[PDB]
């Protein structure tokens, strides 16, 4: 067989037996002969096991000859960045992500930050790895720390005009990941009043692993919002590249929507750019990024796919309905800081609330959320739904799974890269009863 833990995106597995420190320590010769020429930013999330999994990845590449950057514990986004910045070969991030808690992971880039997927190397050190039984060497090469954020607070706070914002409540929920960290760096640039929640990093999660999905997670940020008369709520994952924002009705907003919301802020400061999104929900984001004078762009679903269109594209950003978000600026890589800094400037200098900027939006284009399904034939499932639609003659695009266009709705139907799933999004034209009555009937079939 294969090392299970090695994905398509990422490493992701149980300890001990799917990863550990001598998979680990591998890793990082492994890594090293992959790369080009230059040193190795290391960073970790708070979980327990994450700092001596790092370990082992530094003990690995420095046994290779590979000198070491540890930024320390980080966002998903500092290992990114600093090894942009910095000019680095390449850069690992130990990170769970939201998998139990026996479970530990990394998240592999080179140089510029580009990733390394399954077939961008990804795979080819699985292989080196599965073969590689020779004896551990020793180190021939350093490690320093390096903990300063500076410039990467002052990169997160270039976006936005500090002299235009006002002084919003906002809450903000860590959920006990590493996200309050950043937020505090960033307090004293700000004139925002912060109420913060699960704020102080704990890799035990007495209030659950970091999820904002989860409906009783998302709901301890809608409380406090509420509660607080907060002007927005953010949640992040516990690695915080992934954000969630809540109005000031504690009102969820759907991932969908920040699409368009954030690319008209970007258009503003970079008129007549690019944008780049993906393939599963599209008509509001095509509107939105038109009506404010930027090209949108389709790719494929998928962080590796919309980071190599934004740079072939030089487009300025790109967002996936799945809380991710990516900027030129951020050597092409997503931020779970960028968003809200964004949006609280788009609401200090507009005078609207975040519900008011998104309200009519979600009117003119309601959609289902993204529903899952694990079905005992994934395609024979598919072919089921197409078969019933086919009298209909959708128009059908092929560029992530089958989206089929009717006129006054569409849907997207792609099997997961992340997960044996199909996932299914739906959207209509202002219609809220045609998405429910088509959901219901593909869900159906989907069943069948
Ligand atoms: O819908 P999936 O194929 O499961 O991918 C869901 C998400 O997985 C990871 O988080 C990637 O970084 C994202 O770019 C992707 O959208
Ligand atoms: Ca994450």
């Amino acid at each position: 067989m294969t090392l299970p833990a090695f994905k398509a995106y990422d490493i992701r597995g149980r300890v001990p037996d799917e990863l550990n420190e001598d998979l680990a320590r591998r890793i990082g010769v492994a890594l090293a002969a992959q790369l080009d020429q230059g040193p190795v930013v290391l960073g970790h999330d708070v979980r327990l096991a994450s700092p001596a999994l790092q370990e082992a990845l530094s003990a690995g590449l420095r046994a290779s000859g590979r000198d070491v950057i540890d930024i320390g514990l980080c966002g998903t986004e500092e290992v990114y960045f600093q090894t942009d910045y910095l000019k680095a070969a390449g850069g690992v991030m130990v990170t769970a992500s939201h998998n139990p808690m026996d479970y530990n992971g990394m998240k592999l880039v080179r140089e510029q930050a580009r990733p390394i997927s399954s077939d961008t190397g990804l795979f080819a050190i699985r292989d080196t790895v599965a073969a590689d039984t020779a004896a551990p060497g020793e180190p021939t090469a350093s490690e320093q720390s390096r903990t300063d954020k500076t410039a990467y607070l002052e990169h997160l706070l270039s976006y936005v005009d500090r002299s235009t914002l006002k002084p919003l409540k906002l809450v903000v929920n860590a959920g006990n990941g590493g996200a309050g960290l950043i937020v505090d760096l960033l307090a004293p640039h700000l004139p925002f009043e912060f109420v913060r929640v699960f704020h102080e990093p704990d890799g035990n999660f007495p209030n659950g692993i970091p999820n904002p999905l989860l409906p009783e997670n998302r709901d301890a940020t809608a409380k406090a919002v509420k509660d607080n008369g907060a002007d927005f709520g953010i949640a992040w994952d516990g690695d915080f590249d992934r954000c969630f924002f809540f109005d000031h009705t504690g009102r969820f907003i759907e991932g969908y929507y920040l699409v368009g919301l954030l690319a008209q802020a970007i258009l503003a400061k970079q008129p007549g750019g690019k944008v780049v999104h993906d393939p599963r929900l599209t008509w509001n984001t095509v509107e939105q990024v038109e009506e404010a004078g930027g090209i949108p762009v389709l790719c494929k679903s998928g962080h590796a796919f919309i980071k190599e269109k934004m740079r072939s594209e030089n487009a300025v950003y790109g967002g996936e309905m799945s809380a991710h978000h990516y900027f030129r600026e951020f050597a092409y890589a997503d931020s779970g800081m960028i968003p809200w800094l964004l949006i609280a400037e788009l609401v200090s200098q507009s005078g609207r609330s975040l519900a008011d900027l998104v309200e009519a939006r979600m009117q003119k284009f309601p959609c289902s959320g993204e529903i899952n399904f694990k079905v005992a034939d994934a395609k024979a499932s598919v072919a089921r739904v197409m078969e019933h639609y086919a009298s209909l003659s959708p128009e059908l695009d092929y560029t992530d799974g089958i989206s089929a266009d009717f006129g006054q709705w569409r849907f997207n139907l792609r099997s997961s890269n992340t997960e044996p799933l199909l996932r299914l999004n739906v959207e209509t034209r202002g219609d809220a009863a045609l998405l429910e009555t088509r959901t219901q009937e593909i869900s159906n079939l989907l069943r069948g």
